[PDB]
C-alpha cells in the first residue's frame, strides 16, 4: 500500500485562485487600469510576478519605472495577504477533511506540496495542521513545477520516497511533476485538461481513502 499522501493546495485542498485573482482586481483597479476579470486572469494564472504586472500594465499601454514596478508588486502581495485573513474552515473543498482524517487514522503521511509561501498560515486558518506530517518549504527548492523537486521535498520530508506515494493535482504541471518524482498521479478536473494516461476525478469529492487504495492496486 501507499504510505504517503502529498497534496497541492490550490484546487485540492481550498481555492487560492481567488484571492490572487481578487489581489491583482484591487491592483488595476487602485492604478486606474480596467480589463482584470476573471478571463483575464487566466493569463495570470500560475506565472510570475513579473509577468502578470507586465500584462496588466499592458492593458492601458502603462510604463513604469523599476521603483514603480517593485512597490506595485508589494502591493499586490500586500492585498494578497490581507484578502486571506478571511480563509476558515468553511473554505475546504468537499471530501478533502474526511480523506485527511481517514489517511491518519490508517497511518499514512500527509505532506504539502504547494508553491504558496502562505500554506502554514493557510492550513492553520482551515484546522488542517494537526493532519499534516509536513508542508515542503517552496523557498527550499531549487525549480518549480513540472520540476519534480517540491514532490521530492514533501515526501522526504515524512521520511518516504516518492514511488511510495501518491500525488493529488488539478494541473497539467502538477501531475507532469508527480508523474516525474515518481509517485503516482490522481488528478482532479478533466481528461481534457490533464491527460488519458492518468486516473482522474471530477471533482474532490471523489478522493476517498477507499478510491486512492483501490487505484494504487491498479
Ligand atoms: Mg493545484
Amino acid at each position: 500500500m501507499f504510505k504517503a499522501v502529498l497534496f497541492d493546495l490550490d484546487g485540492v485542498i481550498t481555492d487560492t485562485a481567488e484571492y490572487h485573482f481578487r489581489a491583482w482586481k484591487a491592483l488595476a483597479e487602485e492604478i486606474g487600469i480596467n480589463g482584470v476579470d476573471r478571463q483575464f486572469n487566466e493569463q495570470l494564472k500560475g506565472v510570475s510576478k513579473e509577468d502578470s504586472l507586465q500584462k496588466i500594465l499592458d492593458l492601458a499601454d502603462k510604463k513604469v519605472s523599476a521603483e514603480e514596478f517593485k512597490e506595485l508588486a508589494k502591493r499586490k502581495n500586500d492585498n494578497y495577504v490581507k484578502m486571506i485573513q478571511d480563509v476558515s474552515p468553511a473554505d475546504v473543498y468537499p471530501g478533502i477533511l474526511q480523506l485527511l482524517k481517514d489517511l491518519r487514522s490508517n497511518k499514512i503521511k500527509i505532506a504539502l506540496a504547494s508553491a504558496s509561501k502562505n500554506g502554514p498560515f493557510l492550513l492553520e486558518r482551515m484546522n488542517l495542521t494537526g493532519y499534516f506530517d509536513a508542508i515542503a518549504d517552496p523557498a527550499e527548492v531549487a525549480a518549480s513545477k513540472p520540476a519534480p523537486d517540491i514532490f521530492i521535498a514533501a515526501a522526504h520530508a515524512v521520511g518516504v520516497a516518492p514511488s511510495e506515494s501518491i500525488g493529488l493535482e488539478d494541473s497539467q504541471a502538477g501531475i507532469q511533476a508527480i508523474k516525474d518524482s515518481g509517485a503516482l498521479p490522481i488528478g482532479v478536473g478533466r481528461p481534457e485538461d490533464l491527460g488519458d494516461d492518468i486516473v482522474i476525478v471530477p471533482d474532490t469529492s471523489h478522493y476517498t481513502l477507499e478510491f486512492l487504495k483501490e487505484v494504487w492496486l491498479q
